[PDB]
């Protein structure tokens, strides 16, 4: 009883990050931003001699929109769980991230190749994601280029095997800083900070990033131990996240 | 009773943004796409052929996402006279690469301009020590176009052109800080703009994420700001859409 009017208060808090990415211009911008500098970034790599040129890009919040999901949470006050997410994968209804489509087969189509590296997963998610993006119009999704989850939320195996196909993967895109490789992996909201801080000229050049104001590994990065926790303890680790203004407040009659 | 019944709902409009406030004070992903933007734009700035940079400040080189803060501790909403005294606490923080940014156009053959809605009249001093602490050049009479009757820019754009500038660049968390054509337009026609524009972003256009507060709020509905708490929660709610779960 308790447990579930916490978690559908857990959701009603993505409700204006949610709003914002359904609905603004703004973020509609950001991912034409981070396209056209992906874009950019392509054209000028060269991949090593003897080396194939490659793109790695995340498929969720990055290349496919599933905001519906996010919104269905919202509304029925349910969290994530592995079962409802299979179902959505299953209603086929994802829409294409905008200028994601263009970039993705520009890519393929002038002297690089795709690898669409999700952590959907392989055993019962891929029929539903073959079927979206044909339908949307993503070239070149085959068994070499679509690499989905097995027994690993890591990327780092996946891009490895990329790699040992003879390629250089020369621009990773995505919405979680794993999506750039194993150094932010089960790392702290502070760490993968600081991460960026280390690396900040590599974004818009190796590392593109897309928005996600929903959900991600910044999430587990709240706390160690954030989902070992029930709906009540999740709360609290999000209300001590926020930082606050005092409110500057001896007035009487 | 009303009262009751407003303060409830304000803090349920608080609570929305919880996710998104949360995200940009905590998340690398934020603070990545803020060097995403500011390397864009230094690349955009060396390539561009007296040479302006336009800015808006808020969100945009400067974070205030600890009002945000104050605003969902204490349920209230935004107001003037709350957001005059925060600007007046002096506590605003740098939105990260900004900083080094600004200082690079300054120093390499630019001049930056801040053209901010922070009001000319009362919020100016706040805003002139906050700049100089963080570490900002170049913020002077001159360069710093504060907010005087007009919300949007386009006047204060065509001064800086007038001075003898090419504006050879514009950076913001806002549609509206790229000229007019978006200005109090609804979300749908604003996402119009964008499409039409594609290719800009990144460009002569630089965005920045702000998901805590926008002109896309006022985009949500003509009258979002006209109706009470209850109905911001529906124009809200009717927003949102959702998968069928079935």
């Amino acid at each position: 009883a308790v447990e579930q009017a916490n978690q559908a208060k857990l959701q009603q808090q993505v409700a204006m990050g949610l709003i914002w990415t359904q609905q603004s211009g703004e973020y509609a911008a950001l991912a034409h931003q981070a396209f056209n500098s992906a874009k950019m970034a392509f054209d000028h790599a060269k991949a090593k001699k003897g080396k194939k040129k490659a793109v790695v890009v995340d498929l969720d919040e990055t290349m496919i929109d599933n905001s519906a999901y996010a919104g269905w949470q919202v509304q029925s006050g349910q969290g994530f769980s592995p079962k409802t997410w299979t179902k959505w994968v299953d209603a086929r209804q994802s829409a294409a991230i905008p200028g994601a489509v263009e970039f993705s087969n520009y890519v393929n189509a002038n002297g690089g190749t795709m690898f669409f590296v999700s952590n959907r997963r392989d055993d019962v998610e891929k029929a539903g994601t073959v079927d979206d993006m044909k339908r949307l119009g993503f070239t070149g999704v085959n068994d070499k280029t679509l690499l989905l989850k097995k027994d690993k939320s890591n990327k780092s195996v996946r891009f490895k095997q990329v790699e040992d196909m003879g390629y250089d993967i020369v621009l990773f895109v995505g919405d979680n800083l794993n999506d750039f490789g194993d150094a932010t992996y089960k790392k702290s909201n502070a760490e993968r900070r600081d991460f960026v801080a280390k690396n900040s000229k590599a974004f818009g050049k190796k590392f593109i990033v897309l928005p996600n104001t929903q959900y991600g590994d910044w999430e587990g990065g709240l706390d160690k131990n954030y989902f070992k926790g029930d709906s009540q303890s999740k709360l609290d680790v999000r209300a001590k996240a926020i930082h606050a203004w005092d409110g500057k407040h001896h007035h009487h009659h």
